[PDB]
């Protein structure tokens, strides 16, 4: 089964999604809390589906908030292709009060339960396609999702953070997720108008720490890099919530939960403390085009885009996990 190792020996990744073998390997990382990647899953997709030409199309004409990542500013009942249509282009992308472009998320899209009803064909490539399919799939034999009763596919889409002020944001801020899940990124925007950005996303994610290996991806490979994420061990959680209680205090605090809070990124800073002084050493994860990240219940994760990215998950319920599951249910 053709594989490898990144983050120093540390993250599995898997080179071939529709290997049958996968969850032999895939199992003993997942037993033990780590995430997992999976390479290769753009491949198997239908390219046409995941452009934002096609999205802007297709669902242009609905009404959305969206997010300004840099100052978490809501953008009210704006329009779909608001978003599509600067993905890429820079000058098409609405502006602050300043006239500057923005970086922008597009919040709660599609809304509630509604991916499956509103796109079906995508809905159907997805499913088709995910690594670990008896893990990952709605009706698979491993997924206890359906099959438990009432007690434990959503897209990020976002613009990329790029300049060096950029690398304290995030995207997505640390947080945690109560089920599994696998999160795919089945298209990379690289923005025109600013001319290229090589240098400054090879710096931000050299910044987060991601491995030499990693690099070679970019270097040797010519892969294009969606997103960096850094992902925690779900026992680590009460560890990280004890720097970042700290933290605040030094500047006016309760008792509370700052990763529930989802206020805070990790930035190379925090990231140095939470090891020497807790011990605590996180993946930082370069998720490249076609790259699915599994995500363990529980395991604490924040996002920062480097360019702009289409992302698609899945949540499931492993056997392995079911316990953190329930336990975070009942908590959250
Ligand atoms: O992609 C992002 O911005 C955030 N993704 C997730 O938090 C996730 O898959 O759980
Ligand atoms: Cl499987
Ligand atoms: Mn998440």
């Amino acid at each position: 089964t053709s594989h490898s190792w990144l983050c120093d020996g540390r993250l599995l990744c898997l080179h071939d999604p529709s290997n049958k073998n996968n969850w032999k390997i895939f199992r003993e990382c997942w037993k033990q809390g780590q995430p997992v990647l999976v390479s290769g899953v753009h491949k198997k997709l239908k390219s046409e589906l995941w452009k934002p030409e096609a999205f802007s199309q297709e669902f242009g004409d609905q009404d959305v908030d969206l997010v300004n990542c840099r100052n978490c500013a809501i953008i009210s009942d704006v329009k779909v292709r608001d978003f599509w249509d600067g993905f890429e282009i820079i000058c098409k992308r609405l502006r602050s009060e300043d006239g500057q472009p923005m970086v922008l998320k597009l919040k709660d899209w599609p809304p509630g339960e509604d991916f499956r009803d509103m796109m079906p064909t995508r809905f159907e490539d997805l499913m088709e396609n995910l690594p670990l399919p008896e893990y990952t799939k709605r009706d698979g034999r491993l997924n206890l999702a359906s099959r438990l009763p009432s007690y434990f596919p959503k897209m990020y889409n976002a613009y990329g953070l790029i300049t060096a002020e950029d690398r304290r944001v995030g995207t997505t801020n640390l947080h945690l997720d109560v089920s599994d899940a696998v999160n795919v990124m089945v298209y990379v925007g690289i923005p025109i108008g600013e001319g290229a950005h090589d240098e400054e996303v090879l710096k931000t994610i050299d910044e987060g720490d991601a491995d030499e290996v990693t690099k070679q991806r970019i270097h040797d490979g010519k892969e294009k890099p969606g997103a960096l994420w850094h992902i925690y061990a779900a026992k680590d959680a009460e560890k990280i919530r004890e720097l970042l209680r700290k933290v605040g205090e030094e500047q006016g605090q309760p008792d509370h939960d700052p990763i529930h809070d989802q206020s805070w990124y990790l930035d190379q800073t925090l990231r140095k403390r939470l090891y020497e002084e807790y011990g605590v050493q996180g993946w930082a994860i370069v998720q490249f085009l076609g790259d699915a990240v599994f995500i363990p219940a529980g395991a604490p994760h924040q996002v920062h885009n480097l360019y702009s990215c289409i992302k698609v998950a899945e949540d499931f319920v492993s056997p392995e996990h079911v316990k953190h599951c329930f336990r975070l249910t009942q908590e959250f």
